[PDB]
């Protein structure tokens, strides 16, 4: 598992 | 701004 | 799991 | 302003 994640 | 990555 | 929250 | 991340 490879996951990312942007609150910007 | 939050950010966050995983492996895995 | 990867959680994010903003507020603002 | 409130912000809030995590893993897991």
């Amino acid at each position: 598992m490879v996951g990312g994640v942007v609150i910007a």
